[PDB]
């Protein structure tokens, strides 16, 4: 049957109304739902009381999982990341990520569920890579396009804030690397930025000050209201997102009440350029 | 009666329905509603198909209206201002600003009414500046509070942009003059940032190059997505802000469709800072 | 005969003796200097006592002159403008600037004299465009390689500080026009930045926001130490510049003494790119 | 005897000749010395070709020695290190710093000498802390006096360029602390800023956010050329410099022929804060 598909904006987002989560989705829903989720960046359903198997299962339907070296998993499924933040674990997401862009092959897609949340507060935010990449002149694509930047995990996963054994672990295990700083998207073939503030650390292809000015600039540029979706928060609700073409961030404006969100991380593959 | 007001975030916005527009509020719901305004600093009410007279009478109930000297006013209504957007006249709202800072009196409220939408995009927000405060440190704070700031209604109205007699009418009017950094709202007493993007030019009880640090500082700071509320337009929606005490922006990313909003522009008082 | 020309860096500076001003050089003289100050970017002879009438007779030497619509010229000489600055008249030239880089064919050589100072300060440095452009990485030199800016005799002479029908008369007479960011020398044909904080107000070819970034990237690069000579005046100094290829600061930190110097400006041809 | 004093600017900088360094100062000699080289900050004597064993000597008439815990000394002192750069061990002076800030009593002085350099480059210049405090506006020495930053040894000798064994060494030995932002002068009480980009990491009492604004100002403030003085050294030239109310930096234009320098660093007391 036909989704209902609605959308929040002329570049990302959008709402969607047709599957009852609970159960699997008929193929015909699933490639629906896998296109919507390219056409627009991310998608949100409504009233989707999953559990994290359930959510596990349909991220499956993706593509193969990736689990967190840090982050702590669900019950007895640790390929679903549990977020619980208070005051005994202050949230870490309001800035500007691209999730897991410290591995080679950096996660194509996320499955956010809204598990327990506060009175307000919370909202998330996405910020679209392919509309800040059209809105460079054409001499900054040229610049940007072919240049690769740095990203380490160790940037947003520092040292002082951890353990400090399995911290370690994580970081031997994902020295930083290289992505490109214009990311060709796998299936659209669609030009996107892909550097993000979590995770980049500098544009290894120019000089230090050079990259320190790119780099600024893009870390704002990323932040243009025009790029981007805000999705206020319920509970049940599920976020469904294409992480190699854009950024989130989620607010930290609601300690010390609790907020519980789990996550569902699909691996993508080496992303790349092509002209 | 009892007007339904539901908070969109623990700082600003809220969405409220309970009044019949068409119809006059009774002095009851309009100070709900006026107390909503104040402790959220921009509301929002949907279906509501008023016209021009009907939504500057409403105006009426917080204060004197401003005229705006440039933008084209109504039917027969000059209080209220006509944003008609489209090839022949692209938005230029896409910026943080304050609505008519360049004045002694600059308004301390506006309202807005949804007459004509394009298919997405158009979004607006709003920055609280009691959030913004309340988010610098103390010593940021001290240094803030007390200087005092040059408005100039030519930084967003520039000559060239425009009929070169009426613009000169309008800045022969208005010219440059100062409000105070941080500012004491008239009513709660809470302490704000005042300064915008769209007309602030220089800090001008600190240096140049200090000023020019400043203000490169808070035109970002204020850009902090927990600062802000999004609204996603709809025909007939009314949108009402203190304009003392926030800043908004409104998306250029509808064109080539057109956008037709109705704004009513309320009077303030003449703003200060006190301890 | 020979002149003795000292080095005072591996890019930029040297020093002369070999000349007695007071006598036209010969033109055996007028070309080991004429190379020197091709060579170098700037060269400074000391102990050189001349008029302003002998002055522009060996400007002449390099080519016509220009004469400043808005400086005051020397008696009976209108060619050699003079720089009298005291607290009457405050020193406006501590800030990096090309000369005259607002007019279509800015000038390719200026000849400053060292008339009467005050006990220490006032010194005068030189920035390398060459330096400054062999500096950025390749895909730097790519992006700025082709672009223009647009040059503006009012960022660096306000209406403000000014008369005000002589001030009109000159800017009538000198609007913004473009010139390339990176500017091939007439002569050497080497590749240099030509942009300049003084006159440079937008890089044209690109967003509004990206020339922004470029512009700070700019104005800080070219300050760079290495790029630099910097020169403690003396009495009867003379100071001679390849003004295509550089930019200068005159620092502001004698007043309230006097000080008075004497410039000659030589006219360019008009700045191009080439690959 | 009265030594000869050439002051080289209104604010940092002289050049004496008294001196046969070779032969021990007379007491009256080296409280002339003394006295301007903190009435000036930096001074600088020529030909004065003295051994390790002698600057060591004289360095000590200021006070006691610190002993670098990364940088080589020379022969059998191990008070004077060796700054020995070429193609195997280039540079890395080129950035503006305050000698050793990153321990809890940071250097009063430091004694340079010119043992052996390349045709040219390689210039050495100082930047004031007290001409660049007396330029920031009141308000602004309001809001940096009181505040503390975080000093790290790190910041300019980074694990990657280290052995790593004898570097973790000094990193145990010297972990971040804090100092004093606007610094009194133990000696003239005159107040003067007390960053350096070379270790200074933070301004701890300020958001983040907000000591990173600070700090690009201040890291950009201290570079005003009238807050300077740039030393062209010739052999066997001596500098001394008064380390707790300046900055220098060291170019980085000579490779691939050689330079050494001789340094002989003398402690301070610890820097504070007094009204
Ligand atoms: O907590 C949220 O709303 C999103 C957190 C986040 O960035 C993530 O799960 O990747
Ligand atoms: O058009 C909008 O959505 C708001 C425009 C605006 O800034 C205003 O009416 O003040
Ligand atoms: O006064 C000086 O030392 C130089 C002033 C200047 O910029 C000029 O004459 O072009
Ligand atoms: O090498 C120089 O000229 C100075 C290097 C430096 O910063 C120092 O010795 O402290
Ligand atoms: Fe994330
Ligand atoms: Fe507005
Ligand atoms: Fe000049
Ligand atoms: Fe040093």
């Amino acid at each position: 049957e036909r989704l209902s598909i609605t959308p929040l904006g002329p570049y990302i987002g959008a709402q969607i109304s047709g599957a009852d989560l609970t159960r699997p989705l008929s193929d015909n829903q699933f490639e629906q739902l896998y296109h919507a989720v390219l056409r627009h960046q991310v998608v949100f359903l409504r009233d989707q009381a999953i559990t994290p198997q359930q959510q596990r299962a349909l991220a499956q339907r993706f593509g193969e999982l990736h689990i967190h070296p840090v982050y702590p998993h669900a019950e007895g499924v640790d390929e679903i990341i549990v977020l619980d933040t208070h005051n005994d674990n202050p949230p870490d997401n309001d800035n500007w990520h691209t999730d897991v862009t410290f591995i080679e092959t950096p996660p194509a897609g996320a499955i956010l569920a809204a598990k327990e949340l506060p009175s307000t507060g919370g909202d998330t935010l996405w910020t679209s890579g392919i509309a800040a990449y059209e809105a460079l002149s054409v001499p900054f694509r040229q610049l940007l396009s072919g240049l690769r930047a740095e990203h380490d995990f160790r940037k947003s996963f520092p040292e002082y804030k951890y353990e400090h054994q399995r911290w370690r672990e994580a970081v031997a295990k994902n020295p930083p690397l290289l992505h490109p700083v214009v990311r060709t998207h796998p299936v659209s073939g669609k030009q996107a930025l892909f550097v993000n503030e979590g995770f980049t650390t500098r544009i290894v292809d120019v000089s230090e000050k050079e990259s320190e000015a790119l780099l600024s600039f893009l870390f704002a540029h990323i932040t243009k209201p025009e790029f981007q979706v805000r999705w206020r928060w319920q509970p049940n609700d599920i976020a469904i997102w294409d992480n190699r073409v854009t950024q989130h961030y989620a607010n930290a404006d609601y300690l010390p009440q609790r907020r519980i969100m789990h996550r569902a991380t699909i691996l993508g593959d080496k992303p790349f350029y092509r002209a």
